[PDB]
């Protein structure tokens, strides 16, 4: 049906009247979106003129491992990405199982977009916003099923020192409801955003069944609004993990941390800072820091860190269905449902 697991509720292209195209190139995407706009007599349609489903078959391995070879030559490159601007007819991307991109898609002023099983990494364009995947004052997007990747690093003399890779995931403007679930992202500095500014505030944003690894921080870097994260397996977590702010409220249940620095905390802005409800996950309690090798640092502005392990606020009543595995069938089965390849397999209970 529109059940994602989580804020968003869309079937993207999968709908009555779907075109099934296939793309082999970042080109064909191009096109194919350019031509769904199209009606019966060639004239343009606000919004497209027809649902779609497209099937990406391309493979840029080459583009990748080259770039995996090379990292700080990145940055400095054309940003590559194709871009899903005012479509709200219903789109679905796909990509084939072997298919990989060494470019982004960007989601504006979209809606009932869902993109999954997609293989992205080490895209150029760093220091031009090149983004693996962002959704931009779009609502209903469904980002599942895919591997985001690149090099935990950054390159010296980068613009702001900051600029090496741009993000995994995203999220500004009114993209108010939103879910990412099932990726595997790994070898990422800066995850993704959920608001592009302290003005940036709302959404309301699902992030379930994700495995992190070798991720630095934005987990995600949330401005208010209401951020669930549930069934997560965070795991090797250099700087700083979900960090609520200006006032935003998240509900951290059921989910796996491991090897992290702050994986819960409130910092950066030195005021506002957001609340959280811990609820199920493998940490209970400060004495399972040392089990888990969770870590903690200041900040030299006022911050709020999870050291005591306590909810510090509440969280309004879920507004979807979801049944979240345990924290520990998480740890032992997410690997295997996450990413791309696993047929869209979803963790269960039974699976446990
Ligand atoms: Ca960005």
């Amino acid at each position: 049906a529109t059940d994602t697991g989580g804020y968003a509720a869309t079937a993207g292209g999968n709908v009555t009247g779907a075109v099934s195209k296939t793309a082999t190139s970042m080109q064909d995407i191009v096109n194919i979106i350019d031509a769904a706009r199209l009606d019966a007599n060639g004239k343009k349609v606000k919004g497209g003129a027809y649902p779609l489903v497209i099937t990406y078959t391309g493979n840029e391995d080459s583009l990748i491992n080259a770039a995996a070879a090379n990292i700080c030559g990145q940055w400095s490159k054309d940003p590559r990405g194709v871009e899903i601007k005012e479509f709200t007819k219903g789109i679905t991307i796909i990509g084939a199982n072997g298919s990989s991109a060494n470019f982004g898609i960007w989601i504006k002023k979209s809606s009932d977009v869902v993109v999954q099983n997609m293989r992205i990494g080490y895209l150029p364009g760093g220091a031009k916003d090149g983004d693996m995947i962002r959704v931009d004052d779009s609502p209903n997007v469904w980002v599942d099923h895919n591997e985001l990747f690149a090099a935990n690093h950054e390159c010296d003399g980068t613009p702001d020192n900051d600029t090496t890779f741009e993000s995994a995931v995203d999220i500004k403007g009114a993209s108010n409801t939103v879910t990412v679930s099932y990726n595997y992202i790994h070898g990422v500095k800066k995850v993704g955003l959920d608001g592009s500014s302290s003005s940036d505030t709302g959404r309301n944003i699902t992030y379930h069944h994700n495995y992190y690894n070798d991720v630095n921080a934005r987990l995600p870097l949330q401005r208010g609004g209401l951020v669930h994260a549930y069934n997560n397996l965070y795991t090797n977590i250099t700087g700083s993990g979900l960090n609520v702010r200006q006032n935003g409220q998240a509900l951290i249940e059921n989910n796996w941390f491991e090897k992290a620095i702050n994986p819960v905390t409130s910092r950066y802005d030195g005021k506002n800072f957001g609340t959280w409800v811990l609820k199920g996950n493998n940490i209970t309690k400060p004495a399972d820091f040392s089990t888990y090798s969770i870590t903690w640092t200041a900040d030299t502005k006022p911050y709020v860190n999870a050291d005591s392990w306590t909810s510090t606020g509440t969280f309004p009543t879920v507004a979807y269905n979801y049944s979240p595995v345990s924290a520990q069938c998480v740890k032992d089965k997410l690997p295997g449902y996450a990413g791309v390849g696993k047929n869209l397999a979803t963790l269960t209970s039974t699976a446990c």
